[PDB]
């Protein structure tokens, strides 16, 4: 069916964002914000929903996403969290939009 094929988009640019061409910007996506560790005692204030890549990969292995659109709101979502909390001028926000670039690239190509 068409979701299902849209899915496999989604899951082909999951791998694809995951992957080592990608990994010197992608790397401080690839798990939960850890504000403890990183002295961010302010983060979870701030971001309400946290996100990051490895929590996308689970709810994509346990079925969770029903549509492309869940998929991309949480991508997003954890671009969005970079955004809101980290000064524009950080390496990190540069990171997020330089792997944004490669998200919305490739999800523009999603097959109708
Ligand atoms: C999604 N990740 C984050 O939002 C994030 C934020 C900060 C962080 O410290 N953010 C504070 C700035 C000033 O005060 C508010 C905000 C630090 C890191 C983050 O991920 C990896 C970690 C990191 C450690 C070493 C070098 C790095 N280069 C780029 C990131 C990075």
């Amino acid at each position: 069916g068409k979701l299902s094929e849209q899915l496999k988009h989604c899951n082909g640019i999951l791998k694809e964002l995951l992957s080592k061409k990608h990994a010197a910007y992608a790397w401080p996506f690839y798990k939960p914000v850890d504000a403890s560790a990183l002295g961010l005692h302010d983060y979870h204030d701030i971001i309400k929903h946290p996100m990051d890549l490895s929590t996308v990969k689970r709810k994509m292995e346990n079925r969770d996403y029903r549509d492309a659109q869940e998929f991309a709101a949480d991508v997003r979502l954890m671009f969005s969290n970079c955004y809101k909390y980290n000064p524009p001028d950080h390496d990190v926000v540069a990171m997020a939009r330089k792997l944004q670039d490669v998200f919305e690239f490739r999800y523009a190509k999603m097959p109708d």
